[PDB]
């Protein structure tokens, strides 16, 4: 339903910011191989909240 | 330090469990395309956790 839509959606976008916030993190600490990883996991976050937001948005 | 790489890794074992949470709110939708992206993105999150665990374990 809607709501269960929005907490979906919600979470998404949260965890998109997260996993920015990781690779800033992780960078800082200048950490090459998880930063590289990192970056991926944002931008498979990014893909994941953008599908979200096209569906229920 | 120390205590920025425990930061990280509890970032990274937060975000891998936030991911799967986010993989079966999107199942119990039956979201197909949103869920399979989901589902990428925990398998990425878990690549990300064992990196981190390995380097600052």
């Amino acid at each position: 339903g809607t709501k269960q839509e929005k907490t979906a959606l919600n979470m998404a976008r949260f965890i998109r910011s997260q996993t920015l916030t990781l690779l800033e993190k992780l960078n800082e600490l200048d950490a090459d191989e998880q930063a590289d990883i990192a970056e991926s996991l944002h931008d498979h976050a990014d893909e994941l909240y953008r599908s979200v937001l096209a569906r229920f948005g």
